[PDB]
Parts: structure tokens; C-alpha cells; sequence
């Protein structure tokens, strides 16, 4: 509350940080569906279906430009690009399982990272 703080945690290094982890997710071979935005023409129904669209150089672009007031904001980004994954695709696709894999290998790089 006012004039009563918790311990400051050292977060000089989290920018650097969560771009070295969106590089691991940017050369991950199970990356390439998430690599750029979803082609809104011509793809049928995924304008009004997936209502906040986002890909790693969408959050690669966020990043670098300092849209990312802090690291739970860039946690958000990359968790919605799964989430509108699972939205749009079957469990048993390609891109379904492409979904899963890089969220499983997120998860554990933000936990070895910062938990």
C-alpha cells in the first residue's frame, strides 16, 4: 500500500530475456505456423471467429518497439497465439499438434526462465 513495498525484484533483464526466448520459439521447427499473421483474406472464417489475431513477428515487433509494459504482458501475446490455435484447428491436424508442442516448450522456458 502507500510508502509499503514488497522487496524490489531485478527486472533489468527480462527484455533480453523474453527475446531470447521468442528467438528459441522463432527457430523451433514446429514454428511455422505461428510465424506470421493468419492471411485474413484468404482464410475463410477467421476474421470474425478469432477476435484478437497474434503471431511471433506480431510480438517480435511489440517487443523491440517497447509495447510490452512487462513480462506478464509478453506472456499474454504468446499464450493467445496457442489459444487462437486451439480455436481454429483440430486437436488431430498438423497445426493442432504444432500448437500444443510450442506451448508445452514455452511453458517450461518461462518457468526455467523466471520461476
Amino acid at each position: 500500500s502507500m510508502s509499503v513495498k514488497k522487496p524490489k525484484r531485478d527486472d533489468s533483464k527480462d527484455l533480453a530475456l523474453c527475446s531470447m526466448i521468442l528467438t528459441e520459439m522463432e527457430t523451433h521447427e514446429d514454428a511455422w505456423p505461428f510465424l506470421l499473421p493468419v492471411n485474413l483474406k484468404l482464410v475463410p472464417g477467421y476474421k470474425k471467429v478469432i477476435k484478437k489475431p497474434m503471431d511471433f513477428s506480431t510480438i517480435r515487433e511489440k517487443l523491440s518497439s517497447g509495447q510490452y509494459p512487462n513480462l506478464e504482458t509478453f506472456a499474454l501475446d504468446v499464450r493467445l497465439v496457442f489459444d487462437n490455435c486451439e480455436t481454429f484447428n483440430e486437436d488431430d491436424s498438423d497445426i493442432g499438434r504444432a500448437g500444443h508442442n510450442m506451448r508445452k516448450y514455452f511453458e517450461k522456458k518461462w518457468t526455467d526462465t523466471f520461476k
